């Protein structure tokens, strides 16, 4: 089985026995696709563990998994398990399982469902301010993704459920060597998610907008343990991920003062006197929205897009046998000097009206691509963009002594920092 | 998942956990399904270890499945491992892997490649009764499947090949209650078919018609370790299956004497003088038809049709899941007495030309049915009938002291006898 690339001719690094390629991790997923770019060029190839997976880097190539052949042949991910009853989850779900769920909470993002939440998240936004209005007396270094985090569940359980509250790898590693103990775990109710977390959850949602919208549509419907899965997708989408993209953007504005600056002085125009941030106002900020992209390609918190490839195919010259996991390496492609001038530099410009038509967006895939890629979409980038007018229109940020400058990338699994960011709040 | 047919409202056993309703067949598949037939009626259900299996036996409701719906639903069987490289066998690949099979193997038995057969067959009869016409002598019991499968594997490898010889459950219990354990199997070469019985052929294959008939096709086309593995499935299917039907034949020829004399009257008729038989004159013997159709009814050595729902589906008024193993119990139903007159009674007479039109061929299906069905079946039943021709032209059967009566099915797994069948052997 480990000589599928070099049947195909498609070069790559020597896998061992069993292990295949994952020793190469050590660095991280990122380094090793960076380096695997450099090394071998526009496609290669490699093993997770038993499993053989192909990178491609082709726009081209790219397009025609993600979009042209999703509903084809590239419908589905990467198997992931044990989930258990999370089997039925969206992100998790396969075929047409998953074009039904996707279709029942489609509507929930709409250009009209998110401007209803603006009034309700424009709530959180103050506590979020006078939770750091506290910290910015006391004078010291602040952790912004505890009140990042603080104030991203306090978003979440609102917007989907409409729950008040203020808010104040070791085993994975087997899993890839051993696929075949998957089906085994899922007969021991062991989870990748501990079975504790979830049981605080499978009747925490029965003891309760996107909640609203899942059994009005249910009246070939959806269940109900399934809408406990899709209600656990959600709170931690919405949670860990705006929570560590702000964390990553309030990074950058700190080791890069005059981005910092010039950015407060477009939220103050649009919105003068401290004005509160609408649904209309906030797609205006259009420096803001470069800000927000361009820490989106330094840091794509997804790194990777995956889909397994369900029946031979040849797409734009190149045959793809049946059961490859198909990578598309986003943050490799994300920092390519045959794309990006100077691509290691925090530069916002990139995105300004003109310069982002020099850019692929099938190179450039912070939401993936096609009918499969990110669903909140819209809605991540308005409660981030609500957050950081509300938070840069009170404050500015500067490092400490304990902030890690260079920033060092967790070497680890998922895509954080390896010190938690820390800096320095002054009150405007 | 032991709840689907209690939600469902499909009646059946009570499972027991992790076991299912495995437990039931201590007397046998056949035992179990004929009262399970006869306790819930029309459709009912059960739980090989953790997997849902629904038995139907409505013949629109089976048409539906084996023929109506085949490509698009029911188009894979039971999934079976460990396997190893037999995954590509023909009666093992699923998908658009056996699609391509299924039509690069059906030109192998057309009317003209059997009607090629007939001379080349025709030698290892004078074989098989010049090896029958010394234990004749012997005068004392002779067992059948022996000299049967002697006879049956000298026309299996000359047939497909052309190599000219004289011929002269423990585990599996396991496999249901641990279906989660054969992706552990499959990493370690481990094989329900001992790796030192596929050694001796992994290159014995290498080491050589159906042979002529892949290469010459081959030139999306076909590979040669995958040759290997349909030789095992043709090698196995016209030895065993060919023995095993015969012994069954000349068993209730011996214990119906009638049956046997104007069987033997009427190869004297088509064939004066003991005449080789021929292409043309085998279809015409319509007795021995009746004699070849009614031992198939009481001994259909499948005794199941199985076919894997791969999505959801409403056929004929009844929902089933997607997974379910929907089963068709062609023992039960070759035994139903709601079909069949005095069933447990061996009459050929059932399948003549004045009455062998009362009968659903979807309810005799010993040969399954639509696009998945049997592909040897013609050459299996020119195969036993030029056997027979050629036995029954010099020899009659009788029963010995030893002789089995009433034959005991195997208790156990295949559809076999508990003794072997003995008979003693008298020349004309
Ligand atoms: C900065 C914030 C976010 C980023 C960068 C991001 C990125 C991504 C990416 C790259 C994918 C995979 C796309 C693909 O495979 O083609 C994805 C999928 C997904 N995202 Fe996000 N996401 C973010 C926030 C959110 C939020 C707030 C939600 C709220 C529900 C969410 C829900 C989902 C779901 C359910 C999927 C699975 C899609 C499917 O299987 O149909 N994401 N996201
Ligand atoms: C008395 C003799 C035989 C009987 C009663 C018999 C019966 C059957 C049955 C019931 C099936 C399954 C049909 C279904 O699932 O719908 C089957 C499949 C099959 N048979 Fe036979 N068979 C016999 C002899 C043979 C012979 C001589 C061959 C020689 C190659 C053969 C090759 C196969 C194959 C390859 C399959 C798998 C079909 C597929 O997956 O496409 N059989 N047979
Ligand atoms: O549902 C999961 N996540 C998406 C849900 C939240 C989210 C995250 C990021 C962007 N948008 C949304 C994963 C299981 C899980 C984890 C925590 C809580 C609940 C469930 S499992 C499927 C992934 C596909 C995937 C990967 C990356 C982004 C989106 C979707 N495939 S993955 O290779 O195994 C893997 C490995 C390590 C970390 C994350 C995922
Ligand atoms: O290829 C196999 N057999 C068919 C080949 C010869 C044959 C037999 C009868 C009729 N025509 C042809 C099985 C594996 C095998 C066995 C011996 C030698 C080589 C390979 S494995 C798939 C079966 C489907 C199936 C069942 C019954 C009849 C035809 C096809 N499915 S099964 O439920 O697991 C099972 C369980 C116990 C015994 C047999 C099969």
């Amino acid at each position: 089985s480990h000589g599928l690339f070099k049947k195909l001719g498609i070069p790559g690094p020597t896998p061992l026995p069993f292990l295949g390629n994952i020793l190469s991790y050590h660095k991280g997923f990122c380094m090793f696709d960076m380096e695997c770019h450099k090394k071998y060029g526009k496609v290669w190839g490699f093993y997770d563990g038993q499993q053989p997976v192909l990178a491609i880097t082709d726009p081209d190539m790219i397009k025609t998994v993600l979009v042209k052949e999703c509903y084809s042949v590239f419908t589905n991910r990467r198997p992931f398990g044990p989930v258990g009853f999370m089997k039925s989850a969206i992100s998790i779900a396969e075929d047409e399982e998953w074009k039904r769920l996707r279709s029942l909470l489609s509507p929930t993002f709409t250009s009209g469902k998110l401007k209803e939440m603006v009034p309700i998240i424009a709530q959180y936004g103050d506590v979020l301010v006078r939770n750091l209005r506290r910290e910015a007396e006391t004078g010291k270094p602040v952790t912004l993704k505890d009140v990042f985090g603080a104030y991203s569940m306090d978003v979440i359980t609102s917007t989907s459920f409409g729950v008040n509250i203020d808010s104040l790898d070791p085993f994975f590693l087997s899993i890839t060597v051993f696929p075949f103990l998957i089906p085994i775990l899922e007969v021991l109710n062991i989870c990748v998610f501990p079975r504790e977390v979830t049981n605080f959850l499978r009747k925490s949602v029965k003891r309760m907008d996107f909640l609203q919208l899942m059994i009005d549509s249910q009246n070939k419907a959806l269940s109900d343990l399934e809408l406990v899965a899709q209600s656990i997708i959600f709170i931690f989408a919405g949670y860990e991920t705006t929570s560590s993209v702000l964390s990553f953007i309030m990074y950058e504005l700190a080791t890069h003062p005059d981005v910092q600056q010039k950015l407060q002085e477009e939220i103050d125009a649009v919105l003068p006197n401290k004005a509160p941030p609408t649904y209309d106002t906030v797609l205006q900020m259009e420096y803001l929205d470069m800000v927000v992209n361009e820490t989106l390609r330094l840091f794509p918190i997804a790194m990777r897009l995956e889909r397994v490839c369900k029946k031979d195919v040849e797409i734009n010259g190149m045959f793809i046998p049946k059961g490859v996991v198909v990578m598309i390496p986003s943050y490799a492609l994300h920092r390519d000097p045959k794309y990006w001038t100077e691509p290691e530099k925090f530069l916002p410009e990139r995105f300004s009206k003109k310069n982002k038509d020099n850019i692929d967006p099938y190179i450039y895939t912070p939401f993936g691509s096609g009918p499969r890629n990110c669903i909140g979409m819209r809605f991540a980038l308005m409660n981030m963009k609500l957050a950081l007018i509300r938070v840069l229109q009170n404050f500015s940020f500067k490092p400490c002594k304990e902030t890690q400058i260079p920033l060092k990338l967790s070497l680890g699994g998922l895509l954080q920092p390896e010190k938690p960011v820390v800096l320095k709040v002054e009150s405007r």
